């Protein structure tokens, strides 16, 4: 006292990878030496009498304490400064949501903002839409501390399905006159779902014939989102493409199928739905049969009175036949009737009863032909 050594400015705040000027001086009349201790890269530089100046550029260092030294009178004169690099949130990220999140299942939300500083100036917010869920001021984290993460565990709500969630970070440079700088991570929309036991209730008649169209329905309730769930219904390889009704959490699929001409109904009826990563499938055994329509013929179909006529009917040998009350004799093949034409037999029609049993189910076909 005297002398002294001064560095200007003593405190400095700059952009990361940014630059500034430093003027370090002393009152020493004939400095025997002078210079600056720092690790930072220098672009330009200046100097003069009793004062030396440096432009330091590309500063990625969160905290650096450079020191200007002047050697005078075989003695060292040191002045230490402080350099801090602030960070704008050019990078704000948020973790992938569950592709489907079961409603009622706790899931977690993490917001990672790599390279954020100073940590003590940061207030982070995890929020659903306009409403803040969790807010964290990091003030009091060490001056050298950089980076910020916020995790919040959350219960899944049904009314919160389809909303937009985000992580908003707020940096306060207001004390330094630089002011607030805030940013928002890419908003993520959540997909949720719900299910239930009691596999789908499918209703169908168990008997089927080709060339005939019969309706079949499959339903279930307590399913959300109803609209976002897709359902499949088919007979064997053949798809029914049913009419799908959706009311609230319940659905209705109605169609009218047609038998496929092949074997079965040892085939099956498959009703399944896929929502989220889950599926509930119920199956139904059934029966498709082939029952050839019985043919009724007469020769001559129109005859004079008294002329002998013949009449026959056949089920294809696999079914039993009743011809005008007369059973097939013998059963394995068609029966017959013959007579002399009668005046009272004009406009007389005859019945042919074909009976085929499958799974105990008795099937009949009434077919008649009038005589002229
Ligand atoms: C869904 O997520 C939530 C959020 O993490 C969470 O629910 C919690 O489940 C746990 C275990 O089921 C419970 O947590 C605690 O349970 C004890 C009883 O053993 C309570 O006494 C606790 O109350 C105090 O908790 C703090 C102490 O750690 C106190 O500081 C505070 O003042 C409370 O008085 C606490 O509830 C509980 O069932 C809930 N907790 C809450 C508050 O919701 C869990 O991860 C998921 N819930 C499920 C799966 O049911
Ligand atoms: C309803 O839910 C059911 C869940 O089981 C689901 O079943 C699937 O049906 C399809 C046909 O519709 C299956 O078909 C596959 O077809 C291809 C040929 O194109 C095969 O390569 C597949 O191979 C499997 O089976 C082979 C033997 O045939 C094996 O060698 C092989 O290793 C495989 O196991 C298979 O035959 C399909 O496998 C099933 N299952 C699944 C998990 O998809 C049905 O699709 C659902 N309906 C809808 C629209 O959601
Ligand atoms: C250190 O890195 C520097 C970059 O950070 C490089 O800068 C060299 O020098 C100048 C200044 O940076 C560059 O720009 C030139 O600017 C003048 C105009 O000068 C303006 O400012 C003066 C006050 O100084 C003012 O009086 C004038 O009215 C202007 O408004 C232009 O006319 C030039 O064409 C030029 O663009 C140079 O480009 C750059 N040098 C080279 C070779 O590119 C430099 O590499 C390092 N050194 C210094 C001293 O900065
Ligand atoms: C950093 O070094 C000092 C800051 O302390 C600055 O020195 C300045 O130099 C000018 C030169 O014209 C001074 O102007 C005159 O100096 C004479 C003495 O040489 C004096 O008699 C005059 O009255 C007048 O002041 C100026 O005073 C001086 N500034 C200060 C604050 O002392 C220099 O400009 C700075 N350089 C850089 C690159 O920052
Ligand atoms: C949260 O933000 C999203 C947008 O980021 C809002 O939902 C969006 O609604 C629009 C308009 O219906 C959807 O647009 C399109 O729908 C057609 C179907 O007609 C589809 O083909 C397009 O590909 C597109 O999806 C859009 O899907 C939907 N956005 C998302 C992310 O699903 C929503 O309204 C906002 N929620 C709140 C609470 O404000
Ligand atoms: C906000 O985030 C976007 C996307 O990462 C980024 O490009 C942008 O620089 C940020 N804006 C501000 C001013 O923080
Ligand atoms: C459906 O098919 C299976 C063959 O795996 C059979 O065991 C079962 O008895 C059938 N169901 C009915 C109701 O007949
Ligand atoms: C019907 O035809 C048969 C066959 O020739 C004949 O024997 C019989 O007399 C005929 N019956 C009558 C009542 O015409
Ligand atoms: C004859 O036709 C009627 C009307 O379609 C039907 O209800 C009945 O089952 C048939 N008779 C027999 C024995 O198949």
């Amino acid at each position: 006292e005297p002398f002294w050594a001064d560095l200007q400015p003593r405190v400095a705040f700059v952009e990361r990878g940014g630059s500034l000027w430093l003027n370090c001086s002393t009152n020493c009349p004939r400095p025997e030496r002078g210079g600056l201790e720092t690790s930072l890269r220098r672009n330009g530089t200046q100097r003069g009498l009793r004062w030396l100046a440096r432009q330091l550029v590309d500063i990625r260092e969160p905290e650096t304490q450079p020191v200007c030294f002047f050697r005078c009178a075989r003695r060292t004169l040191q002045a230490r400064g402080l350099i801090r690099t602030f960070q704008r949130p050019d990078r704000v990220e948020l973790m992938p949501l569950p592709p489907w999140q079961p409603v009622g299942e706790n899931f977690t939300l993490s917001c990672r903002v790599p390279g954020a500083g100073p940590r003590a100036s940061l207030t982070l917010t995890l929020l659903r839409g306009a409403q803040e869920l969790i807010r964290r001021s990091f003030a009091g984290e060490p001056p050298r501390a950089r980076g910020a993460v916020l995790t919040a565990t959350v219960l899944a709500r049904r009314e919160d399905h389809g909303a937009n969630f985000s992580c908003r970070a707020e940096l306060d440079l207001r004390p330094h006159g630089l002011g607030l700088f805030e940013n928002s991570s890419a908003p993520r929309e959540l997909r949720t779902f719900s299910l239930s036991p009691d596999a789908p209730r499918l209703a169908a008649p168990r008997l089927l014939e080709v060339g005939s169209e019969r309706p079949v329905s499959c339903t279930l309730d307590g399913l959300f989102p109803a609209s976002e769930a897709r359902v499949y219904l088919a007979l064997g390889d053949q798809n029914l493409s049913p009419d799908v009704t959706l009311e609230g959490d319940a659905f209705v699929a109605t169609a009218t199928a047609t038998a496929s001409a092949e074997q079965e109904g040892a085939r099956q009826l498959v009703c399944n739905v896929t929502l989220g990563g889950e599926n509930r499938e119920t199956r139904e055994n059934v029966t498709i049969y082939s029952f050839p329509a019985p043919l009724l013929t007469l020769s001559e179909p129109s005859v004079s009175e008294g002329q002998m006529v013949t009449v026959t009917c056949a089920a294809g040998a696999q079914a039993l036949v009743t011809l005008e009350g007369v059973p097939a004799a013998v059963p394995g093949q068609p029966a017959q009737l013959q007579l002399n034409a009668t005046e009272n037999d004009d406009r007389r029609s005859f019945f042919c009863d074909a009976t085929l049993d499958v799974d105990g189910e008795t099937l009949i076909k009434n077919r008649s032909a009038e005589l002229r």
